[PDB]
C-alpha cells in the first residue's frame, strides 16, 4: 500500500553533508539545488554551482551515498549547454522522444536534451519554453523578485494529443505560476501562465522551489503532491505541502506549517552530524524516471536537499551550501 504517504505526520532522518564543492580552481562556494534519479543502482545527480561570480551546473554519479563526495564532477559548461548563467535543474526522461530533458533557468525557462544520461558532454545548448521572453503576467507581478525554479510534470492521459504537460515557476514575490501544452506538442506551445497559488501578504510562505509529483496508484484527492519552500523563523527553510486530484486543480494544504512541515527542522532528526537548520531546494530521488514525475510510496522517499551551517555569514551567493539526504 502507500505506507509512506504520511498525511500530516511526515518524519525523516538526515545524513550529514554528503556533497561539497571541489577544491579546484573554480572556487565554488556552494553546491545547490539537486535533481536526481536512481537507475540500476547508480544515482545520477545534477546540481548547481554557486559563487559570487555566478551560477552554472554539474553532473555526477555514484552508487553509495557515503562515497558521493568523491564522485568526479562533470562541469556542464564543457558540454554545448555551455558557459553562462544556468541554475536549478530538474531531470526526467521524456519517453515519447527517447530523450532526457534537463529543465532549468537561464533568465527564462530553459531546457536541454540528451539521449544518454551517462554521457554528460552531450547536453544541448539551452532552448527556451517561452520564445518571446518573460510572460506578461510574470513581468506584471514579479515586483523586485526573480523568475526562477522551473518544474515540468505531465499527466498520464491515454491520448497524447490531449494529455497535458505543465510548467510551474516562481517569482520570489509570492506567486506560483503554471503553463501547459499537450504531450504531442511538448516542449513547444506552453501557454501564457496562470497564477495558481499566491501569498501576497507573506511572500516567504510561498517562496520558490516547487515540486509537483504524482503518487502512484492514487486515484482521488491525493493523486498529486505539491511541495513549496517557505522561509520561516530565523530564516530557516522548510517545505510546505498540498494535495490535489489533478495538476491544474484545487490544492488543499497537507502539512503546511513550520511546526508541522512536509520537511523542515521540526520533523527531521539528525541522527548523526547536525549541520543545517534549513531543508532547502530539494528533490525526491526518482526510480520512475519519466515525465509523469511519479513516486512509489510503497517505498521510503529519499529527498536530496541543500543545507548550510546556520552560522555562516557570507554574501548570499557565497553561502557554503552542501547537499544532504533525508529518508523516511
Amino acid at each position: 500500500e502507500n505506507l509512506y504517504f504520511q498525511g500530516s505526520s511526515w518524519k525523516w532522518v538526515s545524513t550529514g553533508p554528503l556533497v561539497f564543492p571541489k577544491n579546484d580552481e573554480r572556487n565554488i562556494a556552494g553546491i545547490k539545488d539537486p535533481t536526481a534519479v536512481l537507475i540500476n543502482g547508480t544515482y545520477h545527480v545534477f546540481a548547481s554551482t554557486a559563487k559570487s561570480e555566478g551560477y552554472n551546473m554539474v553532473y555526477f554519479n555514484f552508487t553509495d551515498f557515503a562515497e558521493a563526495n568523491n564522485a568526479p564532477f562533470y562541469y556542464l559548461d564543457q558540454a554545448p549547454l555551455g558557459y553562462g548563467y544556468r541554475a536549478a535543474p530538474q531531470v526526467f526522461y521524456f519517453e515519447p522522444h527517447k530523450l532526457w530533458y534537463l529543465v532549468y533557468q537561464n533568465g527564462n525557462a530553459a531546457y536541454s536534451t540528451n539521449p544518454d544520461i551517462n554521457d554528460p558532454s552531450k547536453w544541448t545548448a539551452p532552448e527556451v519554453f517561452y520564445p518571446n521572453g518573460m510572460p506578461k503576467i510574470i513581468a506584471d507581478n514579479i515586483g523586485n523578485g526573480y523568475w526562477v525554479d522551473m518544474w515540468v510534470v505531465c499527466d498520464d492521459e491515454e491520448d497524447p494529443n490531449k494529455a497535458l504537460c505543465h510548467l510551474f515557476s516562481s517569482d520570489d514575490n509570492g506567486h506560483l505560476y503554471r503553463s501547459q501544452t499537450t504531450l504531442a506538442q511538448f516542449p513547444r506551445g506552453m501557454s501564457e501562465p496562470e497564477i495558481v497559488l499566491q501569498d501576497t501578504q507573506n511572500i516567504y510562505a510561498l517562496w520558490e522551489a516547487a515540486c509537483i509529483y504524482r503518487i502512484k496508484g492514487a486515484e482521488g484527492t491525493q493523486k498529486y503532491l505539491l511541495l513549496v519552500e517557505a522561509i520561516g523563523q530565523e530564516g530557516h527553510r522548510y517545505f510546505r505541502s498540498w494535495t490535489s486530484d489533478r495538476i491544474d486543480g484545487q490544492w488543499i494544504p497537507l502539512a503546511d506549517t513550520e511546526a508541522n512541515p512536509w520537511a523542515g527542522e521540526a520533523n527531521v532528526v539528525f541522527e548523526g552530524q547536525k549541520w543545517t537548520k534549513s531543508i532547502s531546494h530539494g528533490e525526491v530521488i526518482r526510480t520512475l524516471t519519466d515525465q509523469t514525475l511519479t513516486l512509489d510510496l510503497s517505498e521510503p522517499i529519499q529527498f536530496l536537499y541543500q543545507g548550510v551551517d546556520p552560522n555562516a555569514q557570507t554574501e548570499y551567493n557565497a553561502l557554503p551550501w552542501r547537499l544532504g539526504l533525508i529518508t523516511q
